[PDB]
């Protein structure tokens, strides 16, 4: 049908004239740091990428993309599923069932970490974080599993997608551009391309578009793929608003523009000035590198004898005729060096590398004083804080849906939500701290006055551990007092009759021969 | 049979003109680090 917005190949073309501000920023912004990261895409093989004269942008990007990956995504359990605790108390008989629910929530949070690591999501997120530094603005598509086989996720680094969003935060429509070759197309698309007509080469590429527009009269998204034809008839997906496999990530958020900025465009002016120094220092060393022999032409020394002489010949002439053209700028090389060492000093804090070689340095700064490296962690804490909303939560809310449909996860009952805690964490440390406070109460087990039954509740109240699996309740002890007794009942009892039977089993020796026959032993002993 | 793509000796020759960007990069790129690692292969 007409499908209320048309056409998807032209929605990409109307809004391709909106990437061109951000795209020509990133082509400039990758030129100074690392040119292989975001090409101009009027680029082929060959177009060799000249290294920038400065190597701080190449340094301070890998040292910032990895320190985001190490901080956003540690190897352990970076998400956790909080059940709403008061609504968990109502629907359940306390207290054993409550932690039994949290074992099912500890079940799921390990399966996702066994799903993320076993599908190389760590790879394509690190390729995402390098795009988020240089350009921002990457959407990565999480396809349906269709089995327990290998399932990566494809990203699109702003030269292959288009989104359009509001001045308000929500997304209106997305267009992604593939260039899948004809032999490599999926099976339903090859029926549509052949259904369009005309034979194709095995290696000819096809601009395959998607269109993920927000629906008329319903809050969910509609998603249809297309070719040069209208649709592909495997198209329509009813993606809900909160769970769509296409999520556009965003380095630093700015309203109400459609895309996001990047982090390293906020220092791209400063790299532009630091390369212009480092271009000049190197070129001053190249005039230096040339060795010109200035012969004083009012002198005696002809170098017709200086060249053709051997290892140690005696030659005519004065030494003060032969001087060499040397590069001047002794007091000028230090001006351009001390500024370039000051600009690298104030970019090395902007990026998360430590203060390092590029000074005298001269540390004596020792030894507990380098806890001010935590100032780099706090400055790092301001960097990804936007990104934990934009990437880190929608990547879980998609995987909580897609694993329900493929039955690789239990259907969690509509009430559990997740924070991206940088990981408990709070459940471990608050349990570990109240143990040591209760361990100080150990010499008070014989004190007749202190209510140790209450102090252990007060520390469990001061430290915010919950309660009610925390202490033995009213009944709960007559069972426990019996178990020490039933132990000593079974212990003294089994030691009684075994001494009781075997003493009288062998006395008046005819009974000893009768006792051995019951086991089946003949008269051996 | 015809095997739907032909011939394999010419698929190598059509696309040998696509290595020549990367190949002449690596011949330059090994020249500066260690020249024994990637020869020009007009080399004996």
């Amino acid at each position: 049908t007409g499908l209320a917005e048309d056409g998807a190949k032209s929605v990409y073309e109307r809004l391709k004239n909106d990437r061109a501000p951000y795209e020509t920023r990133a082509q400039n912004c990758a030129q100074y740091t690392i040119p292989s990261l975001f090409p101009k895409d009027s680029d082929n093989a060959s177009t060799d990428y000249q290294t920038p004269w400065q190597a701080v942008g190449a340094r301070g990007l890998n040292n910032l993309a990895s320190k985001l990956m190490l901080a956003l995504f540690p190897m352990q359990t970076w998400m956790r599923l909080t059940i709403s605790e008061y609504e968990a108390k109502q629907l359940l008989s306390d207290p054993d069932g409550l932690a039994k629910v949290d074992e099912g929530l500890s079940m799921v949070e390990r399966i996702i970490m066994n799903y993320i690591e076993s599908n190389s999501y760590r790879v394509t997120l690190f390729e995402a974080l390098k795009q988020l530094v240089v350009a921002g603005n990457v959407l990565l598509y999480l396809p349906e599993p269709e089995g327990s086989n290998y399932n990566p996720m494809k990203l699109y680094r702003l030269s292959s997608y288009v989104v359009q969003r509001d001045a308000f935060g929500n997304v209106l429509q997305m267009v992604t551009r593939d260039q899948i070759a004809f032999g490599a197309l999926p099976e339903d698309i090859r029926k549509a391309v052949e259904g369009q007509g005309g034979e194709k080469k095995a290696d000819e590429t096809i601009d395959v578009y998607t269109h993920i527009y927000l629906d008329e009269d319903s809050g969910e998204y509609l998603r249809y793929e297309e070719v040069e034809g209208m649709e592909v008839q495997g198209s329509d997906g009813t993606y809900p608003k909160e769970a769509c496999p296409y999520i556009p990530i965003r380095m630093v958020r700015l309203d109400g523009e459609s895309y996001g900025r990047s982090y390293i465009e906020e220092y791209l002016g400063d790299l532009r000035s630091l390369e212009n120094l480092q271009e000049a220092i190197v070129k001053m060393s190249m005039i230096s590198s040339k060795v010109i022999g200035l012969v004083n032409p009012a002198g005696i020394t002809q170098p017709r004898r200086l060249t053709k002489a051997q290892t140690g010949d005696f030659v005519t002439g004065r030494p003060e005729d032969i001087s060499f053209l040397q590069l001047e700028k002794q007091a000028d090389f230090t001006v351009a060096k001390a500024v370039s060492d000051a600009i690298e000093a104030r970019l090395s804090f902007a990026f998360m590398l430590n203060s390092a070689v590029q000074r005298t340095g001269e540390r004596v700064t020792a030894e507990e004083i380098r806890y001010v490296a935590s100032e780099l962690e706090d400055t790092l804490g301001g960097v990804y804080s936007i990104l934990s909303q934009e990437l880190q939560l929608p990547l879980v809310r998609v995987l909580l849906k897609q694993l329900q449909a493929t039955q690789q996860i239990p259907e969690l009952p509509k009430e559990a939500v997740e924070p991206t805690i940088s990981g408990r964490g709070q459940d471990l440390d608050k349990l570990e701290r109240c143990v040591t406070a209760w361990a100080a109460l150990a010499p008070m087990r014989d004190d007749p006055d202190i209510n140790l039954a209450m102090i252990k509740l007060r520390i469990a109240n001061a430290i915010g551990i919950d309660t009610s699996g925390i202490l033995l309740t009213e009944e709960q002890k007559q069972q426990k007092m019996a178990q020490q007794s039933m132990q000593m009942g079974m212990d003294n009892g089994a030691a009684a009759l075994a001494q009781g039977m075997a003493a009288q089993a062998t006395a008046s020796p005819e009974a000893m021969a009768a006792a051995a026959d019951s086991v089946g032993l003949q008269p051996g002993i």
